């Protein structure tokens, strides 16, 4: 009947013989074990070495497999995705379905994974009670056999599927056979923007329950107006024979102290004309002055639910962590424990570069520590229920969670084709209902989400109301169909900009500030997705946070996203490298769009992470005279693990410093008076830097952790002293092809045909490998490119506008190149025009003044045609002959920063190895810029002025021609790009131009000056 | 849902119709055991949605009903909202779980009395006059069933109509019911007679309660 | 598959291969006929004399019935309730379920009505278009075969169940 019914092509069949969903069970038979959350003898892991065989279609699986192991099969670790073992290719596609859109049908060629296990079952498990098997995650559908006999079927890749094996098992040795289909009717609701994989990728376990058992339990906490009193309400359901002697005790523990306890027989209150639930009981416990749960202080109690006889014989105990907190929306504000939240959120997919979509405790803990260390307090489970341990860790470490149903139909046309179709309501309903049934007792879950990018259909409205009816304790959100539909309590747009409207027909993305005040609108706004962190991105991040802080009903958002979905591949030499879409032969694919993270797949931070940390700081600062004002944005805690370090420096030279403990009440202010600082010995700018340091280690951070910082300019003393007049005069030598200038052991050469400095000598060693030339382009960022491809041009993308205008191929044409000998200097004057097919794009006019001190002063004046697309940069570049170890600069750093992403950077004296001056984005682009730089040092060279720079072994050309970082080769010498001006990087999204007007180079005329010397 | 011709005739002759989904779980303990169970939501959804899909163009249909005597469960709320979303042109009513739940636009009790309260726990049947003015209550009241016309009955019928006429928000009701459910049997002489519960050897049965 | 799956004891299966519900259709090929609500040549009644046999359970139904009329069957009027023809007793109960309350299961003794019809289909219906069968009311669940081949399954006694027969029908007798 199995191959004949084809249940994986029927949205009316999502399971067969599957047990009801429920909160995490362990069936403890000792109450103390339940309290302490120790392992349970009744819950066994079936994880480890299994048997696996791959087949092209279910029709190709031999019947012998049901009863006997296939000799050709391999021994593989489970949980796993079989693409990660190389059995077939993972596919990266974004919107377009990885299969033909023909609901409910999938392809006849349907990769089929045949898993099997031979394992022991102890006799005690079969004499009495119930033995069930739990598959936490199977992608995407499966049939189950036990000892050759058919058990059942399950769909939904992201929630547990449980089956009763009581009648199927024998004492001693048993064999499970699992046939896992890659594609099913379930796949139509699983079109998330991620790698498409398959297999048994979450834990497998056996659970023993007594016949008379706790089958469900719900925990609720309600409060008085000031949260000084709480009632814990626990509804408990049983299965088995009802008996007068049966009791439930719910006890609440704070550590080893029992705080409250309730005991009752079964039999609920009257519900309707037919009575009540005889198989249910509700316990109500009073808690005075409850310690409240939040992301700031994740206070937890332990609830123990004991099923027992009147006389005190335990039948079984279940348990959970309890966080006392109230989530509600009032007067248009999302409140936690009566206070308005500011969501410092991030979207997080379950991704490992080696193990695919299999999650482990270590990786989960790594992510949480990094999140909190970078001032995140919230996470969205994009876009499916997570591995059950995730919620446990969010409960205990303290993160707000949006729990999201595994429903995404992005690739449908229109997007709501299935979600507005009542035929798909049953499949949809199970993805929502079984999520709520599983996760409703986790305090970390504060908001339910109906899924992602599935338009808005009537099925959403029905399921929205279902959740509101079953769980009034949490708001329900959903972005589909324009982010403010009748199926959402929160306006939750994706990539809506701060000030700029994007008025798409039917689904406009209004300016978030404007959206709040639309006629009739009263809801809070929290972006489900914003600041698309794809490659060199997060430009304009500060603009969001300024708006979040100014507007009460702008309550933050979730960054897209946490971790690059790159996968490890190996080259001919067995060296690992990071791969994206298309690198596995997968086609169609969406290339590097799988990498949008604040961190690399191995959890190394992108530069953007520090900008997020700084903007999401919990302390705000103002300076007035000698007074620093510190304001706390904590809602609940006092600053009892914080001290303020202050430092004053003159152009990087430390002048004074000190510490002051912070004592700020939540949302309070502290004034700190700086001591009178002695005036500087010399000329320059004084800078004040403050840092908030955490003296003590926490559960989530080490001692000395810096949580916040800020900088101000103090007094500036402008240099008025003239440099000592030298007695030497540079000597000009002229040929037909060159102007040469000599001073001591120094020599400069200007090519009279090109009009550029072609060479410089110190002693008689060449300093340049490539002449010093103007540069108006950059190796395009992911944001510059957008969705543009060679086969499908998007003429609107910045890269295509520059290409079509001829920016990348425009050649310098010399207009003027003269030399004059002065009193104590040689003056070279040049003029160039960059042209494309008769059109002059840019004009550059320069003077180079070389004096008797050996300093070369370069003055640059650029004109940009008003009708050419604004250029990516206005600067100079050259390839230096020198390769030096260190890069030393006075400017913004230490990390990579761009004009619209530099708030996190501090002005100071920085010194890094050359390799740190390059950011290894997996898709190579312009990278490693540092802005606001007044002095740059590299080997013998020093440049002074007010510029942006990057410096590395890779030319802009190589960066733009190479599609993977592992294929980059260090070039001879060092490429230096020194810009007077550089365009913003953008990132509000990565599929339309997102660089704000104020960060585009539109001024028409530009001026900058540089001094080049040897030190 | 009725035979399709019924709606054609109500359209043409002129009767207001309440179209009711084929869902009644009266015998469950408690009455909402299935309708509050998410696993029965798919079966229930089809009985509601396929009714609306079939009958939504009939002018005679003025109100949708979610079924009858199935308590009040979360499945009712889900389906209430589905209809409200798909067809804003008709109010949705449903009596289960106390006749004034979040799954009904109309207070629609059965056998609520005019002046006399019947304060059953959980699901009281208030005096219809008193029900209207309960704190916070603003909805119209139309009994889905009243005046149980079993045998020699309809005593006090005039008391309903006096109240309907006096109170604007008391907008009437549906008598229970139109036609005796008796079946013809034949005796030894071949003579026809009217039969009720039990007369076909059917047991357990509810005797003359079908009339 | 039919007896093995027991679709009538699974609330997750309420139909198989059933077409989407819709308002009353007649597929007129003339606008004036549609306007006047006059009969449509494309909508045919199958009401009348059918073949019928009663069984105490679906397990008691012989395989031969799928492809050949059972000689012991009677000719009865359809639409009908088979209790009104005297094949078993009608049951009057108010609140208490007529069956043991044990969801999703029903009694193993489950009265089964086997209906059949031999009919002709107009030639032009086989060459082009779509031919569907509509059952306006079947109490309480049913499987459908056409010319020995299984078509689908349906529940809900009070709404139409419709099935595409286009791939099942033949020239002449069906
Ligand atoms: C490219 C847009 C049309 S869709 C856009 O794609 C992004 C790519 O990372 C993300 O998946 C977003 O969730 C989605 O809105
Ligand atoms: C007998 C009551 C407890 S239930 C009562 O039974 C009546 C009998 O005609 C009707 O069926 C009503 O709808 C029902 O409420
Ligand atoms: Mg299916
Ligand atoms: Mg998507
Ligand atoms: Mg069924
Ligand atoms: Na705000
Ligand atoms: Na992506
Ligand atoms: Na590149
Ligand atoms: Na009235
Ligand atoms: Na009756």
């Amino acid at each position: 009947v199995v191959l004949q019914r084809r249940d994986w092509e029927n949205p009316g069949v999502t399971q067969l013989n599957r047990l009801a969903a429920h909160p995490p069970f362990a069936s403890w038979r000792n109450s103390e074990e339940a309290r302490t959350d120790r392992p349970s003898q009744q819950l066994r892991s079936l994880n480890g070495e299994w048997r696996f065989a791959w087949f092209p279609a279910p029709e190709a699986v031999p019947e012998s497999w049901l009863e006997c192991d296939l000799p050709e099969a391999d021994t593989v670790v489970v949980p796993s995705n079989w693409q990660m073992h190389g059995y077939d290719a993972p596919i990266y596609t974004n919107v377009t379905y990885p299969i033909t859109v023909n609901p409910p049908f999938v392809p006849t060629e349907n990769p089929t994974g045949c898993y099997s296990l031979t394992f022991n079952v102890d006799e005690s498990w079969l004499q009495e009670g119930q033995t069930r098997i739990i598959f936490d995650g199977v992608n995407s559908a499966f049939h189950l056999w036990c000892n050759g006999r058919w058990v059942g079927y399950g769909q939904d890749s992201r929630l547990p599927s449980e089956f009763d094996l009581s009648a199927f098992l024998r004492a001693g040795e048993n064999r499970l056979a699992v046939m896992v289909l890659r594609w099913s009717d379930g796949s139509y609701l699983e079109d998330q923007d991620m790698w498409r994989m398959s297999g048994i990728f979450r834990d497998v376990s056996l659970l023993h329950k007594p016949t008379t058992q706790i089958s469900d339990f719900h925990v609720a906490t309600r409060f008085n107006d000031d949260f000084s009193r709480a009632v814990l309400e626990a509804e408990v359901q049983m299965c088995g024979e009802l008996r007068d002697y049966l009791r439930v005790t719910v006890s609440l523990w704070q550590g080893e102290t029992q705080v409250a306890s309730g005991t009752a027989p079964f039999g609920g209150e009257i519900i309707d004309e037919r009575g009540g639930y005889a198989d249910r009981v509700t316990l109500r416990l009073n808690v005075e002055n409850p310690k409240l749960w939040s992301a700031e202080i994740p206070n937890l109690y332990r609830a123990v639910v004991e099923l027992h006889t009147a006389d005190g014989t335990l039948i079984e105990a279940e348990a959970c962590d309890v966080g006392f907190r109230e989530v509600r929306i009032e007067n248009g504000l999302l409140l936690l424990n009566g206070k308005p939240l500011l969501i410092r959120g991030v979207n997080r997919h379950e991704h490992h570069p080696l193990h695919g979509q299999v999650m482990d405790e270590q990786t989960m803990v790594q992510d949480i520590l990094l999140m909190k260390q970078n001032n995140f307090n919230a996470v969205r489970c994009s876009h499916y229920p997570n591995h059950p341990l995730w919620y446990t860790l969010c409960d205990r470490y303290g993160l707000y969670v949006v729990d999201e149903a595994n429903i995404e139909t992005h690739g449908m046309v229109p997007m709501n084709r299935l979600t507005d179709d009542p035929r798909w309501l049953p499949a949809m309903s199970e993805r929502v209902t079984r999520m709520v049934q599983r996760d409703r007792n986790h305090p970390s879950v504060i908001i339910w989400s109906l899924g992602d990018e599935s338009g808005h259909g009537a099925n959403h409205d029905a399921l929205y109301r279902w959740i509101k009816s079953v769980d009034p304790s949490r708001p329900v959100q959903y972005e589909g169909g324009g982010a403010d539909t009748t199926a959402t309590d929160i306006i939750c747009p994706m990539y809506a900009r701060v000030d700029e409207d994007q008025p798409f027909p039917a689904v406009p993305k209004w300016s978030i500030k404007k959206w709040l005040s639309l006629p009739g609108e009263t809801r809070p706004l929290i972006l489900c997705e914003y600041a698309h962190a794809m490659g060199n991105s997060l430009g304009g991040f500060a603009k969001y946070w300024q708006a979040f802080r100014q507007y009460p009903r702008l309550q933050g958002g979730f960054v897209w996203d946490w971790v690059d979905q790159s996968l490890i591949k190996y080259d001919e030499n067995g060296n690992p490298w990071s791969a994206y879409g298309g690198d596995f032969g997968d086609t169609p694919n969406d290339r590097q769009f799988c990498m949008n993270g604040l961190v690399f797949a191995d959890r190394t931070p992108h530069p953007a992470l520090t900008e997020a940390k700084h903007q999401q700081q919990f302390f705000q600062f103002r300076l007035s005279g000698q007074t620093i004002e510190v304001t706390s944005e904590y809602l609940f805690r006092h600053s009892d693990n914080e001290l303020l370090h202050w430092m004053v420096a003159l152009d990087g030279k430390p002048l004074a410093s000190g510490e002051v403990p912070l004592d700020v009440a939540p949302q309070g202010k502290q004034l700190i008076e700086l001591p009178e600082l002695p005036q500087p010995e010399s000329a320059g700018q004084l800078w004040l830097t403050v840092r908030v340091v955490q003296p003590n280690a926490t559960a989530w951070s080490e001692a000395g952790h810096i949580s916040a910082w800020q900088q101000w300019r103090l007094a500036e003393n402008l240099s008025v002293t003239l440099p000592a007049a030298s007695h030497a005069i540079p000597h000009l030598t002229t040929s037909e092809m060159d102007f040469c200038i000599e001073l001591g052991n120094k020599r400069w050469q200007f090519n009279r045909q090109s009009g550029f400095l072609s060479q410089m000598w110190i002693g008689d060693k060449k300093q340049l490998l490539t002449p010093l030339r103007d540069q108006f382009t950059r190796a395009p960022l992911d944001n510059d490119i957008g969705v543009s491809e060679a086969t499908r041009i998007d003429p609107n993308a910045w890269v295509e506008r520059w290409k079509a205008a001829g920016h990348y191929q425009a050649e310098a044409a010399l207009l003027q190149c003269t030399a004059d000998t002065l009193a104590d200097a040689v003056l070279i004057t040049t003029a160039h025009a960059w042209q494309h097919q008769g059109k002059t794009l840019f004009i550059s006019r320069k003077t180079y003044r070389i004096d008797g001190s050996g300093q070369m002063a370069i003055t640059v004046d650029v004109e940009v045609a008003s009708d050419t697309p604004h250029p990516a940069r206005i600067g100079l570049n050259c390839q230096l002959a020198q390769v030096a170890e260190r890069v030393n600069w006075l400017g913004l750093g230490p990390q990579e920063n761009y004009p619209d992403r530099l708030t996190a950077a501090c002005f100071d004296r920085w010194d890094l190895p050359l390799s740190d001056m390059y950011t290894p984005y997996v898709f190579p682009s312009e990278n490693g810029l540092r802005c606001g730089t007044r002095e740059l040092n590299y080997g013998p060279h020093q440049w002074r002025g007010d510029f942006q720079f990057n410096i590395s072994r890779y030319s802009q050309q190589q960066l733009m021609e190479t599609s993977h970082r592992h294929l980059l080769h260090a070039e001879e010498g060092t490429w230096l790009n020194i810009d007077g001006f550089h365009m913003g990087i953008g990132g509000d999204d990565s599929w339309s131009p997102s660089v704000s007007a104020e960060f585009q180079l539109s001024a028409g005329r530009y001026h900058y000056q540089l001094v080049w010397c040897q030190k």
